[PDB]
């Protein structure tokens, strides 16, 4: 595989969004991956409605602001026959009744693909598919205060993930400890967090924070 990948440079990634005080990260991860695959298909980048997923994908197993899974979101888009644009169904950071309108659907998928639980497989998927939905252990103060550099948290769990995010690439940079590889991750906490909303997460360090443990993307 390549040693560096950044799908932002190829037009696959919308700007950083902000889930607010709603446990809807899974929806932002899901729209991010679907935005990328829709762009792969049509050559048009359209921001998608996380609120549509928060309000409507309960029957697939999601629980609004109380948590969800990206794969359940991909199943909803398939089952439902569409997903509205961000513009048509904007984000309110609270769960409401479903207001999906098929007239404003701009995205579809025919299922999803779960990636083997290995960083080697995740790298191959990032290199060849596009942005990949992943789950990580983000429950540490170090993650809140992240400014720059490669994020490494010794107390991070590789099995107990609690936050869905989007891998948009990977790369390297020289460091004091010579742990130089990172995943480029788009978060959903706004631009003021991290590096313009992004974090470089330790790569090839025993599946740090579980980033390869629940990786998937929609089939478009
Ligand atoms: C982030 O905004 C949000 C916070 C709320 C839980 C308050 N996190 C999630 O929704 C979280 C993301 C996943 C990808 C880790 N989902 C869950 O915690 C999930 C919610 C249920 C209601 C679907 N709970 C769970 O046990 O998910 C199973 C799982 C977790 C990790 C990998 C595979 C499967």
């Amino acid at each position: 595989a390549p040693r560096s990948v950044d799908w932002r440079e190829k037009g696959y990634v919308t700007p950083v969004k902000n889930q607010g005080q709603c446990g809807s990260c899974w929806a932002f991860s899901a729209t991010g991956a679907l935005e990328g695959q829709m762009f792969r298909k049509t050559g048009r980048l359209i921001s998608l409605s996380e609120q549509n997923l928060v309000d409507c994908s309960g029957p697939q197993g999601n629980e609004g602001c109380n948590g969800g899974l990206m794969d359940y979101a991909f199943q909803y888009v398939q089952d439902n026959g569409g997903l509205d644009s961000e513009e048509s169904y904007p984000y309110e950071a609270t769960e409401e009744s479903c207001k999906y309108n098929p007239k404003y659907s701009v995205a579809n998928d025919a299922g999803f693909v779960d990636i083997p639980k290995q960083e080697k497989a995740l790298m191959k998927a990032v290199a060849t598919v596009g942005p990949i939905s992943v789950a990580i252990d983000a429950g540490h103060e170090s993650f809140l205060f992240y400014k720059e550099g490669i994020y490494f948290e010794p107390d991070c769990s590789s099995e107990d993930m609690d936050h869905g995010v989007l891998v948009v690439g990977y790369g390297f940079e020289s460091t004091e400890s010579d742990n130089n590889k990172y995943w480029l991750v788009k978060n959903s906490w706004g631009e003021e967090w991290g590096m313009g909303g992004y974090v470089k997460m330790a790569k090839d360090r025993r599946n740090h924070c579980g980033i390869a443990s629940a990786a998937s993307y929609p089939t478009v």
